[PDB]
């Protein structure tokens, strides 16, 4: 068995909190869906985002999963990069897996599209 | 094993290294006691600051644990929300354990205890 | 397998984005050598700069490590501290490994080697 780290990345038009939420509990969702997580198998989270949002903390997303209320979860401030794509929310999710490094499923959505390997 | 996360939050009432430390360590003993924790069992901590507080790392109280010299400890910028918490330390510690999900103690001091899920 | 933290530590003279892929690179490259680290032994990846550095994400380095291609990573800005270390890019590399605690060789380089303890 091991553990392992999922990411993911999304962008919102506005920052609102609706949005917000809304793009990152999609992104979750996708997320969960690709790579088939349970909530008991995710060690803890981290989201990020740029400067430009602050509206709302994108964690209050992960309350709105039904079974995910005990999954560990902060943010941070992503870097403020020259150029750097904006209004991005990024994640983190630390996962026990046996899904090997190279078939693990990171998911870009919305503009961040652009970051997708 | 497997390995779980453990969030702690406070707040300090003014940005003096004094208060910072002092809340610090006062919330890693706490998240200590009530989860057992031994350094050794530690994989990694991190610590984060609202964008209100400059005048220590927090990462700093974590050295007037003994034991705890070895333990991988970083910090970040918590993203500064509209609204959001003033003054306000969290950490995310990261320690192997067989105690399940939901059962994982949490732990919210000072004004942070609104942060309780 | 036990998973682990290590850490290191860097500067680079200038905010460019040649310095910060070529100091974050000769960084990973080092925690790579000191810990005999296997691509996919390693969980995750956190690399934080300070405020004064915007020219890149610290990131892209770990695409000219052949065998890195899988490894995910992310990044963060690192608090603001009065009199803290500027130009510097910090690491957390998540690993698994039977190697003890106090045996986990974190690095230190450039003007952050006044952050080694």
């Amino acid at each position: 068995m091991m553990i392992r780290g999922i990411r993911g990345a999304t962008t919102v038009e506005r920052d609102t909190e609706e949005e917000i939420l809304q793009k990152t509990k999609q992104l979750l969702e996708k997320i969960i869906e690709e790579n088939h997580t349970k909530p008991e198998d995710v060690v803890q989270m981290l989201l990020s985002a740029t400067p430009d949002l602050h509206a709302v903390f994108p964690a209050k997303a992960v309350r709105e999963l039904s079974g995910w209320q005990y999954v560990p979860v902060t943010c941070m401030q992503e870097m403020d990069v020259t150029g750097g794509l904006k209004k991005c929310i990024r994640v983190m999710m630390t996962v026990q897996t046996d899904v090997p490094q190279d078939q693990i499923r990171h998911v870009y959505l919305e503009k961040a599209v652009v970051l997708r390997p």
